[PDB]
């Protein structure tokens, strides 16, 4: 194959985790992976097939925003049969009691995008999680003896937003975090009959900046990861 | 007591059954909560405390439509201290593969409606359910060998919408099943901070046309009842 | 029988009053006309048929918001050829010189609602009353001694709005009063080929805050009944 | 004086007929108007104060669109004591019923532009006449004799709209004309606290592609301005 | 001939500009153009056609408002071929840098009009100006040894806002001028495949508050007079 | 530094050269660029500085997508004083007449984005590049004896849009090219007072699906490259 996709039918799995930065990926491919091998290096947005405890898995990452996810998450489904996409980042929290490093499952995501009113007749579209695969990520998280918040994510367009008040309503509503590509691939995935989730490790927080040590970041991370990877394994069961 | 309902706190159980007939809130107190007080009747909206296998439970219609249901709802939650707010109505399917008698839950619901977005800044906010609610609808449905879809419902605001052209985008993008609340009582519940469900079973299908009607129809209602009923229990424990 | 009336073609007046509250089509029927009888109880929503000096009158209750008063004003002019729907509801005033039984007549009707914007390709479509029937109501009132100012009011899909500087800008436009279903009536009348009009008892101050109280709701309550039903003789003349 | 009117307190009378054409202004004065005065000719917009059977009365064109009459209308409303402003203009048919020379009461005033919106918080403002006016207008015509349609006129921004199909849903809620002024003058005489009423004079077919023909345009133009000037008399009764 | 022009094709040159009031074209044609004949009365909205160093050029008021000079500008594309249209008005300054007799270049046009949004699905359309036009207008400008400044216009529907707040914006988003027609004629040039500019002089300052007036004042205005019509002579070459 | 640029004050030139992949920051650095310097590696999106004929330059990746681009303009504007932006890539031609590895300059820019409703009251922005810029790369193709084509872009946020009939609208409202960022960083130019410009080659036709050897699209990117360095120094000029 596709304009962005260098790769052809049978090379992606049928479960694609997605992370935000492509770095991610390799990283990912070669901590958590075996057999993995290269499927994708167009404009750098590196892809990995592999497998995880015997069960093959792709990854790859998607760019930072809607724009960008939009595009690699609809080619997956349509092209290469993807099933199921996770995207794994992180997120800004807006409430008091959301602490850093929390773990958060996007049942829901609210956004300030177009996207979906351009697909919904300009009505409100409920861009939703797969229920099997928040639930799989709950329990999956239970497993690793990890805390997992699940409720509405926020897909912001613009990271430096000119509304400084959109927090506080997004703090009333419950918001869990705040990210850039949610709305947009459960977007897609309704759009192309396929399935979405996306979890986020929270990482500042849009009230007293905190701080986390490097290895923290860096444990938090592969914990989403192993998350993910076993949640994909609990939805095969 | 409040505008729409002539009670004090205490009369209802921290959890309201609401179904869109006031009739049928009757008839769910007669059928399945013992000891069932009629604890409103104001503009006929009758509201029903009983009791389910010990736990206390309130049934109570919420009329027709989002403007209605938010009343009703809003004032339970911010005045007979009301924490959950199950809705149990009938759907429209839209899907070919849904079929009647189908029952289900609404993780999301779409909608018509402008009410959101005057809560959300003329944004995209994602009406959902409350995760925990739906789990435990789902595994209640289980128990009772249920099959339940979950996924998105679609909230309008006209039963005769003068486009059809918005069924081919709500079958496009998934809807499992067309009412006219779910999106009003999950925005209430967030605005609020309550916890809501709505689960429905599919009474008609736009799509091949037919309205279900017989004992077959009046069981799979029933079950619904259960699932919502045991849910609660589940939620429990 | 439509989907929410169980009546037959006849059973119905070529006019009918319709109040939000069931009830209060009852107490309607039972105090004004003669040789009342009930046409309805689906849903609760009580419907009734009588005589008033002579001519057929037809009352039934709509419910609460535009969605359901809607659904009823559709089912009565496509398939019981009801040829006139007059609303005799309450709303709340917002204009300090608008006191507690004021009765305001909607020559027009401002809403937050999107039905209408659905109706007319997101466009401003201006939901007006049948004039013959805002002058029939006008030269009835003043027969009876009555006062009732026109003009303006606000349909609200939510009764509990959280943005309250909105009554600032409905009281700077004039509006005479605030309630839950106008447009609506307005829209459906002009979709559905039909002439309604929406007349209003101030039952309430959204700014002072004060509520239906003593014997004089009943008066006031009878004064619109009274003016919606003489005007009905003076369109017949 | 303000920035579009040369005029001092006092040089306009109380009620100010406007018609779009400067040019009609002047031949209003003329034919209609004793001791016709001229007081602006900036950007030419001709006004003019004179007396009808005793009446002090003053006519001045608005110009084509809503921005344009915004304009005129306010600057007559806050710094020339204008309490009443009838507008005098020509529109189109879209209804077959409708046929040219027709007069049409606006008693209300659907629009395209963005006006309203921008003044109700993006909100359905219900652009209306002053009842009592509408009431002389439709009174004076009887009196004369001439035939008056009073409803739904429709103000649009492109008298060459690139939507064809919009026509249709006019038609299909029954707008009586399309004009370009209505909802504007309705929208300022709200805002400024003044009373406004528009009449106007089908010059043309939508539909079937008509313009002003032979003299019957004059008498019929003469029509309207027959009728809004008595209707100003019967207002001062 | 069309409903707003009396005049035959060949009567404009494939040239016009256009200033907001019918008088200042006269002053236009009268100053700058030799053997001016009128070729337009109609409505008052003079129309002249003359030489300017021997190129036939033709001036033209397009009256206040896009409703207005869209259907001029219209009518002149599509009926007169005329090719370019170069509207030349005022407009007030919301920078504090921009000072008064400042000359102004739209290269874009921002705008509260809801018309191009009709025309493009509800997106946004950029209204911009022909590139060659904005070109040859800032080197003539050059040559006269005048400073001029090129950037985005605001075209507001509402000379008289509801809400001042807009300001604030439109200085944040550095618009150099406000105005009230540059992009509704852009929108109209981009339909209909004709070419258009619009130059400004800031006439006031809604900052500093200021409104120019001085043989100053004339002398600038005269600038842009020339820097138009110099404009032209350059496209030629 | 920032979130996605780890540099200090002075590590980026006044002028930063942005290329969609990341991959291509590279080749135009030791391609076109003297003593050039990595100056960012975060994500990935690698950052240089250097010199090209005396002049200091950047070049960096600002990625897919509206919120890409609009989070590094943002943080180079505010951040590292980056006053000039030019955005170097490819588009979609709609126009039959707008022919392969053609170069469009976007004076302006359309899109179906938020960003600029959000940013400016939910009003039409134009978003449109710097007028000396856009004239600057102009002369620069002119004098490299290329063609360059000035207008609209549309900055669409689905490159794989439900709408296939917006293509129509862009081609009758003369769209050059399609792409995915200019709108936006024009956008972010305009809020924090810099200057934009977006220059590309058409890659693909929505039409007929030509074709174009790697050895014609390297040498249209050259070319591309080349402009946009000796714009800038024409700009300096």
């Amino acid at each position: 194959a596709t304009p962005h996709i260098n790769a052809e039918m049978g090379d992606f799995a049928d479960v694609v985790l997605m992370p935000g930065d492509p770095l991610r990926a390799k990283y990912i491919a070669e901590t958590f992976l075996e057999d993995a091998r290269e499927v994708n290096n167009v404009r750098g947005m590196l892809g990995f097939t592999g497998t995880y405890k015997g069960r093959k898995i792709s990854v790859m990452g998607h760019g930072v925003g809607i724009p960008s996810c939009s595009i690699y998450t609809k080619e997956l489904i349509t092209d290469f049969g993807v099933k199921k996409i996770i995207r794994v980042g992180s997120c800004g929290a807006v409430l008091p009691h959301v602490k850093l490093r929390d773990v958060v499952i996007g049942m829901g995501a609210c956004t300030d995008s177009k996207v979906n009113r351009i697909r919904f007749k300009d009505h409100d579209f409920a861009a939703i999680a797969d229920f099997d695969m928040v639930r799989n990520a709950v329990d999956a998280a239970k497993a690793l003896g990890i805390d997992a918040r699940v409720g509405n994510l926020f897909s912001a367009d613009l990271f430096y937003s000119p509304d400084g008040e959109m927090f506080d309503v997004m703090e009333k509503y419950g918001i869990l975090g705040v990210e850039m590509e949610a709305a947009g691939i459960y977007g897609v995935a309704a759009e192309f009959g396929a399935k979405a989730l996306t979890i986020c490790t929270v990482s500042d927080h849009i009230r007293t900046h905190e701080q986390t040590t490097a290895a923290e970041r860096q444990t938090t991370f592969n914990d989403m990861i192993k998350i993910a990877l076993e949640s994909v394994l609990l939805g095969d069961k």
